[PDB]
């Protein structure tokens, strides 16, 4: 396995002049969750994108966007980020010998992502505004500067991210009934749908129902209005004006899917559920896909017996502070005695 | 699944459950820029992509699968580090309880469902009581003395051979308790005798403040920023020594400054982020290339044992890249961007 550009070049806008950039991204596990599957009465798998080199699915788009930006002659890339896009941008820039400038919302990106941006060598600019404010600035600057924009409005980002749908079909042996996915800036749900349509066209696989889930306090698509003050403890998807809004809606309509919302309480519960029941640790915003499966299994929007693939978009180590916060452990102190300890259990 | 992939090398029976979190098969990444600068062909085995973020997962999936096979219903260890996280995730995946005993970060382990119990002793007291409990109950001990952890961990050497297409000249690897260097060596020997691959020189690296094997003396209070390898009395000490001996290798030491320098270097130059303890393998490669013990033109695999996200505090603390705080205003941001 030598990275996405090599593996899927047949589906990518790459030429012999594209730099052979890779951090061995892609090819992530599709993990069957038999306990949750039996509890829910469905066949549930998780695409664990936390295994990608910078710990999220953003690596898929970033390797494409950075390579094309280099192929186009740039020495500098820029993005706004809730943390995972900036971490991917900074790593691939470092790998590609390019400068990386990132604009992040002060106090609103997970601590692991800040460590990454710092430990990849990005020029980090923190603003008092939110992600939506940062993206507006970054797009404005890149219109007027010799700096390549690598946010998801760069179409090369979606070309890389659609490979995830290719893998899901290859790993499941068929397309799933449901692709459940978190929605922040909405590029990823759009990319998966493009991937499923291209695979349907080339290989005959069926078309999943695209089921996206915003966080309630940032569910701009669900509310059908721009959210000027989005909030959620799942700061990855704390995004109130998704730049791929229309593409996401088109993906739900064309796939007979839906973009739904889940509450923060529901997110945190799914967050603990997969770690406790299956040994799978994903960051809170990723667990919106699992909260969404729980919500729609109950309502019947996901019927029993469905083959469901939920995307866990980011590693749980991205956000140590949420895990520390909700896992209040005040361990009992016991005498050093076999009977004391065994009896307490 | 690692157990499935390598069952011919593993104590797998028809009764072994198919336990997996899809650990293993981790990337082996060529570092072309560092390679050019050093005059070697340098690859890194990036074990931080394992499920809990450490190579430990290799050994824990094997130990827990065997524990479940025997009919235990609980896993127990005394630890606070990556061991506790790995044991707890595989316990949860195996549908088993997990108990961690600590002397008076654990959040990941607790997320996986580990029950934390503190005792009024030191870590030695904790390991002693864990062993006594496990000897008398259906609670399996998964501290480092559990042999199945070495068996699991040896698969990393099989992967390196299959990923390179040959054994490397040099396997550079951190040494904490020294389980890992012995697992890799055992794996190379088995792969050599079965498939004809060559035998690498095993090059282990301790942090100088915790370098018990290098100093040939138990270090009572070991020190280093690299918490993963702050082990003052390596449990697999002699096994590691014989591994370096059988393989014409060496166990060496690196300073914290060297570790931190490698830490920052692989991240800035190659986009590869590993936890500080892991970067001892890179610091040692730098040190032994400069000393000629790694000759120019060697094919070298350095093992990056853990995810850099394991330790965000060191990353921020030691870096001089500090985020600059700017008004939400394009003009002031453009002017800084040229500034
Ligand atoms: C972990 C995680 N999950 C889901 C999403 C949302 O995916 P989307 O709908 O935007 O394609 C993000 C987005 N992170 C971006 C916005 C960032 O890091 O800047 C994310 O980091
Ligand atoms: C456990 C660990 C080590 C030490 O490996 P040993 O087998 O004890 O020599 C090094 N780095 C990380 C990240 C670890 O988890």
């Amino acid at each position: 396995w030598k990275g996405l550009i090599h593996q899927y070049k047949e589906f990518l806008p790459v030429t012999d002049q594209t730099p052979a950039l890779t951090l061995h991204e892609g090819n992530t596990p599709l993990i069957h969750l038999p306990k949750l599957s039996e509890q829910l009465g469905i066949e549930l798998h998780v695409k664990t994108e936390g295994v990608n080199p910078t710990g999220s699915f953003k690596d898929r788009g970033m390797v494409m966007a950075v390579a094309k930006a280099k192929e186009e002659g740039n020495d500098t890339i820029m993005c706004a980020s809730t943390g995972n896009t900036s971490a991917a941008a900074a790593a691939y820039a470092a790998r590609a010998n390019m400068k990386c400038i990132v604009i992040i919302p002060n106090g609103k990106i997970a601590f692991g992502k800040l460590a990454q941006a710092v430990m990849y060598g990005a020029e980090i600019i923190a603003i008092d505004g939110n992600f939506d404010d940062a993206l507006k600035i970054v797009r404005s600057i890149c219109e007027k500067s010799p700096i390549a924009l690598v946010n998801s409005v760069n179409p090369y980002r979606l070309e890389g991210q659609k490979t995830a749908a290719f893998e899901v079909c290859e790993q499941l042996g068929e397309a799933p009934d449901v692709l459940a996915i978190p929605v922040g800036n909405a590029g990823n749900i759009s990319a998966y749908w493009k991937g499923f349509k291209e695979y349907h066209e080339k290989n005959g696989t069926s078309l999943p129902k695209m089921r996206g889930f915003e966080a309630e306090g940032s569910a701009a698509i669900v509310r059908n209005e721009v959210i000027e003050n989005p909030e959620t403890i799942a700061t990855a998807i704390r995004i109130g004006n998704p730049a791929s809004w229309d593409k996401a809606v088109k993906a739900a309509e064309e796939s007979n899917g839906k973009i739904d919302e889940v509450t923060d309480d529901e997110i945190l519960h799914a967050y603990q559920l997969i770690a406790r029941e299956e040994g799978v640790f994903a960051e809170p915003g990723s667990c919106a896909s699992i909260a969404g499966v729980l919500k729609q299994v109950k309502s019947g929007e996901i019927p029993k017996g469905s083959k469901v693939v939920a995307v866990l978009t980011g590693n749980g180590l991205k956000d140590p502070n949420t895990a520390v916060d909700i896992s209040e452990i005040k361990p009992v102190t016991l005498p050093t005695n076999e009977d004391s300890i065994l009896e307490y259990v």
